[PDB]
């Protein structure tokens, strides 16, 4: 890692440019993408040879981890000039980075790929090819003891299938179709080996999706500081090795006592949120307080926290330790 701003010149300052406390953190509008045509299903294979030759930049000078290497993609589309556009994805891939700059993540190599002209750092479009290598850059170097970073902001909607799929719309959904969280899944988290953490965040107003990981919890209204939340099982089986952790944005499952929000943004203010707290808070205690600033600031969703395990949400949050396991769920 350089740990010197003479080492390969001067680096980008995002907290400088406003992007941590002068951007809108407030929600924003997202319509619904329509239903979309079959997608072209991802060939595994040529997306890691299509990502040997790809590699990221270090974006800031930063405290480098002993025993661990940290990579990072984030995704932001904003879908200029279309019906689909969005307001306030690329903003949200500016927040995640100034984030992680102000919190001293010490990314090795990132890559960013968004739709925004002029954005510093910009790596190439968020086209589905370049999803899907970059998907598979991400992934493929990965040892014991790394760290990966994922972020994406942008449309997830429902595709037909060859009885629908879930997923999400690349810059060029429109010429190259959609990608599937299946594959997404089989791309992030199914070629991850054992003692690698990954972190990803999704921020689709649109999309369920858990990206088909085991376990779930949602910070749903009625929970409590001084109550002892668990993970739950949501499906049978697992081919995830890795420590993926995926938070995203869900519809609150109390039953309202009912007899203004924002759609966008949700996933990234959790995140943000979360990294933010100086207090080395657990997952449990800091969702609750992350659900509490979501409802405050008018948005839709409350905080969903999915995995590869079930994780003791009695640990202490972070990006970058392997999960205490919790024995009580099978």
């Amino acid at each position: 890692l350089i740990t010197q701003l003479c080492d390969a010149g001067q680096l980008a300052d995002y907290v400088g440019l406003g992007w941590l406390n002068a951007v809108s953190s407030q929600p924003y509008l997202v319509q619904a993408l329509g239903l979309q045509p079959p997608p072209r299903r991802v060939d595994v294979d040529a997306a890691f040879r299509d990502a040997k030759g790809l590699h990221g930049h270090q974006p800031w000078v930063a405290t480098p981890l002993p025993g661990q290497t940290v990579r990072a993609l984030f995704i932001g589309i904003n879908y200029y000039g279309t019906s689909a556009a969005l307001s306030g994805c690329c903003n949200d891939v500016k927040q995640m980075l100034a984030t992680l700059q102000k919190k001293g993540l010490p990314i090795n190599e990132a890559v960013i790929l968004v739709d925004e002209d002029n954005f510093p750092g910009r790596t190439d479009q968020p086209t589905r090819d370049n999803i899907v290598r970059y998907m598979a850059w991400l992934v493929k170097d990965a040892k014991p003891g790394d760290v990966l970073f994922f972020h994406y902001s942008g449309h997830g909607t429902q595709c037909k299938s060859r009885k629908y799929d879930q997923c999400i719309a690349p810059v060029d959904f429109q010429k190259s179709g959609c990608i599937v969280d299946d594959d997404i899944h089989k791309l992030l988290f199914s070629r991850l080996p054992e003692k690698v953490r990954l972190t990803a965040v999704f921020d689709c107003a649109h999309s369920g999706s858990i990206m088909d990981l085991p376990f779930t919890y949602v910070c749903s209204g009625g929970e409590q500081a001084s109550g002892t939340p668990h993970m739950k099982r949501i499906r049978e089986g697992n081919d995830v090795l890795g420590d993926v952790m995926m938070i995203s944005g869900c519809a609150d499952e109390q039953t309202s006592a009912d007899v203004s929000t924002g759609a966008g943004g949700a996933a990234t203010q959790c995140i943000t949120c979360m990294l933010m707290n100086n207090q080395s808070l657990s997952y449990g205690k800091l969702l609750i307080e992350t659900r509490d600033m979501l409802k405050r600031k008018r948005f839709k969703q409350v905080p969903q926290l999915s995995a590869s395990k079930a994780i003791d949400l009695d640990q202490t949050f972070s990006l970058t330790e392997m999960f205490s396991v919790d024995r009580s769920i099978q």
